[PDB]
């Protein structure tokens, strides 16, 4: 319904956040392509949302910049002209700046920044110009906006991509592109990431870091998409769309 | 369908904005009480949308507190408990701050200000502890964000209802009140207030202001309230959502 | 020194972070006349610093409009054309948004945002096209970034000080007046004020609040002030600047 | 006098805004020593400031990882334990997301993003616990607020390190590292860097890009960076100052 003839790719869309913008954006009549490294996971999660004539997984690293070209010709050749992207796919790592590691920064970096790049950038030359009301969704997060003490390398990416999306969606509307682009900033959401770091669920439910006394779920992200991909946003660019139970309202 | 069961305060929902909210928000299944000065207009506002059944009128000035209480009283009797106030009511002078008289800073912020704060803090005390998923939209602005060196007492109203609903969305928050708050902050919009701003339109279409070469309509901001007043942004509150052609991003 | 032939005018200068602003500015060769309500109080203040040469007190509530008109005069005469505006008079409620009686927020307004407005029209009027390189300096707060449950009136106030001071200072920049204007916004500061407050520097010295693990003095403020009074700040104009030992970096 | 007993590190302080930092730490009693890649520009800049008792030119390219400890080690045997850190260093490409080759993109985040993060990174370690109100200023820009069409990968590192210096700021005022770390935000200033954007003054000085109808000059930057270098900044951290002629404030 609310996503009728639109065709999206999603990276990382094969577990967490990503997984329900897929689910959600089936569910409103768009094509999915879901982008993941491993395959077994990817295969599972495509499968339960639906058929090959609504949902596909390809096998995708973000931060691969030759296989970008290959996943928008696969998504094109399966479903049409590609009007929606995605760039959900992203890592945490839990250091201060002080106690990073040049690897940590560099392989952070190189998914969460130089991966949304590479999806913003192709994006913008593979949909402008075609009536297609594109739409390019960036994954942020409450660490774009606000700094966190053992996020230091996580807290770069997500400023960067903040910013980035800013200028992207700028070019797009002075030039007519008709090609949108905002960032979404969640706050904590119940998610595999979330799990992998350590106590983070029971210290982020805290009244003083998130008010509402609990954190989220990856659907709650979801449906922010369905609109920002949808033509209701269509006057909706360069801005910042922040779901996190009041964390940065504090 | 999107808002089944919700029943909505509207202020303002006459003309432009607001009445284009009140339109999408009985196409989305929501009962709607709109409120404005005028009568006549007023009526035949109401009756563009729908029926009674579903959209009702009620002639009163957001800035008339002791109103605000006999107007809850009337939308309830009518549809049963309020679970949606959008604090939409709000006038524009077209003064700097140096040429800006008393009597003009007084009276806009008598609407645009205590009016908004009189639908808050009312609209918590009566929808608090419901289960009825209560949200409460506050109308600001990109006024709320940057300056206009002819909108003095315009950026000074929309900046409190900007912060003060960020105060409202904790307490509820806390509290666990089962009330959500938050901000919409359209670019502009062709309504009968910017028709008022003299040559607002044409100067404000500049790529140098929005940078999409056109102004937006009511049904953009519409959309996004829809969002907000839905279970769907269940996990949204003390956020600023930005609909405004890309202004605020350069 | 840094303030060789300015003339500012301290609102509420009797007193903790308006004390120590006037303390400093006289510091460095600035004449300086405070206001208070209380002459007892207000007159020991200005004693305190120096002699009638370079600071004086006079008896002025800043939500008094006429009295505005006869503070320049008086301050004028003394010492020459204004050429520094600090409009740091301000009061603070501890009501939720809900708990909020209209008395205390039209007398929190009053004082905090007519008090502003009053202060920087006049200032405008009275400092523009003179060659002063005049500067009005809005005391804002973190208060008017993020929100606070029981401050619903303040942050009001603090988020209208915060946008209005940037239609003050672009309408002055693009007719070139030659007058400066910007918010600073300093986290919790040890003062009668917070003294007040019941319990507030205690629960603010905490971590979750301010990472330095406690509040600021008056002196944090006094110099930033300073900085944007001194004309080497001359291309800093439209700006929030903060002081709050992190507050609003978590 | 206001930089007394200071040792200060200032990456690419050999022309332009950096140049202006140096001399004007130097002036207020700190001991400088300035790095860039070119040793002709660099020892012809420190000795237009001063004698080898105030301030050293060093080579140094600010993405070399490796230089950087062997910088701090030179600037500590020379005027003791370094108690500040500019990392001033940056660079600028005039493409928009679109146009950016992965190579440009690469470039610019290696100096501007990777250079800044192993300059607060090292600072960290090297100053901490030492109770020399050690303070690193991080140089981000008008950029890392707001988006502009031709500077994608430009935004993105200045996104980057505003977010990513909030992190720092906090584990080091938690941990009371006696550390503090901001970020400046110039908007356009007379430098090198803004002659090689070609038309990017005449552009800039427009009353719709800066409101003042000028761009600012080096010392504009120099003086907010004294305020942070010196102990009168000993409440802010984590914070953002911005000094753009009002760029930012429409
Ligand atoms: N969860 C939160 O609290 C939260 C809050 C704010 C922002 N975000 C952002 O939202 C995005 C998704 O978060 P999440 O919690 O849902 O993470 P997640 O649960 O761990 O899932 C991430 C998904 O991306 C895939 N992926 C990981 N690395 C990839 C790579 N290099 N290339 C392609 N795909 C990759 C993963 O599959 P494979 O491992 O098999 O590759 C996985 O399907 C992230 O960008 C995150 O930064 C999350
Ligand atoms: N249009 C824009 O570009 C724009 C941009 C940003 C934010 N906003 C905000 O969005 C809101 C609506 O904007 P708009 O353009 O649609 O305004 P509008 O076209 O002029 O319509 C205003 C509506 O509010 C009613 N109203 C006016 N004063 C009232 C009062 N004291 N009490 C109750 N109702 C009152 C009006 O009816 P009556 O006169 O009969 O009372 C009218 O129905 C405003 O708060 C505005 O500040 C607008
Ligand atoms: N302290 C903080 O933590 C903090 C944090 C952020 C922002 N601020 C803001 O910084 C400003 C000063 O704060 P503060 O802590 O130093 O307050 P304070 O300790 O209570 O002192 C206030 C001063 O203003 C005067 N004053 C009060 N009401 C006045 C009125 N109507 N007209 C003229 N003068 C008046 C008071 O003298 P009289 O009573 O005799 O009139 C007193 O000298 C305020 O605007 C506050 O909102 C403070
Ligand atoms: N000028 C503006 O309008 C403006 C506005 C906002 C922010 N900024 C930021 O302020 C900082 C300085 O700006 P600027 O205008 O003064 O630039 P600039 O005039 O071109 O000077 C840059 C200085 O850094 C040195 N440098 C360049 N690349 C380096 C590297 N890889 N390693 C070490 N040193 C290096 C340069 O010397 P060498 O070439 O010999 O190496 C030069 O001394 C930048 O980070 C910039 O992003 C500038
Ligand atoms: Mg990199
Ligand atoms: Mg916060
Ligand atoms: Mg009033
Ligand atoms: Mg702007």
């Amino acid at each position: 319904d609310r996503l009728k003839g639109k065709v999206a790719i999603v990276t990382g869309g094969t577990l967490g956040i990503g997984l329900a913008i897929a689910d959600k954006f089936v569910e409103e009549g768009a094509k999915v392509v879901i982008t993941g490294r491993h395959a077994d996971v990817g295969e599972k999660a495509a499968k339960s949302i639906g058929g090959t004539d609504v949902i596909r997984f390809v096998q995708h690293d973000a931060s691969d910049e030759a296989g970008w070209t290959k996943l928008f010709d696969t998504t094109e050749e399966a479903f049409g002209p590609v009007t929606t992207v995605v760039n959900n796919a992203g890592i945490a790592v839990s250091k201060s700046v002080e106690d990073t590691t040049t690897e940590e920064w560099r392989k952070l970096l190189s998914v969460n920044l130089d991966g949304v790049f590479f999806g913003t950038r192709l994006g913008i030359q593979r949909m402008k110009n075609k009536g297609l009301g594109a739409s390019i969704i960036n994954m942020s997060s409450i660490e774009g906006f606000v700094g966190d003490p053992t996020l230091g390398a996580y807290n770069a990416s997500k400023g960067a991509v903040r910013i980035m999306s800013k200028s992207a969606a700028l070019d797009c509307a002075l030039k007519d592109y008709d090609v949108r682009v905002n960032t979404v900033h969640p706050g904590y959401i119940k998610t595999p990431l979330v799990d992998d770091l350590e106590g983070a669920e029971e210290m982020m439910s805290q009244r003083t870091k998130t008010p509402m006394g609990h954190i989220g779920e990856p659907n709650d992200i979801a449906w922010i998409c369905v609109y920002l991909a949808s033509d209701e946003s269509k006057f909706a660019t360069g801005a910042e769309f922040v779901v996190d139970g009041g964390y940065t309202a504090q």
